[PDB]
């Protein structure tokens, strides 16, 4: 077909990849609170260490 | 005709979504679990620094 369209895909593309980027970012701000909260547990249980020491 | 989808994506389109709708799910379940764990954190670090202090 000519160019790249005989195309239906660029909501279901745009949606898939705004989705997709949409929970790599989700992913990268849960892996951010992950990181900060097994920093956050990891100072809770350094913490919990030094309170229960 | 150019309207409803293409050759055939069902299984991959519904896979595809099925995964990122179940990556989004699995990400608002531990979004869920992470505001969660989040809440427990800063009710442990809460209590830590109720503890602490």
């Amino acid at each position: 077909n000519s160019v790249q369209p005989p195309v239906k895909l660029e909501s279901t593309v745009s949606g898939f990849k705004t989705s997709i980027e949409g929970n790599t970012t989700k992913i990268q701000t849960v892996e951010g609170i992950v990181n900060d909260q097994g920093q956050e547990i990891a100072l809770v249980q350094t913490e919990l260490q030094n309170i229960n020491g």
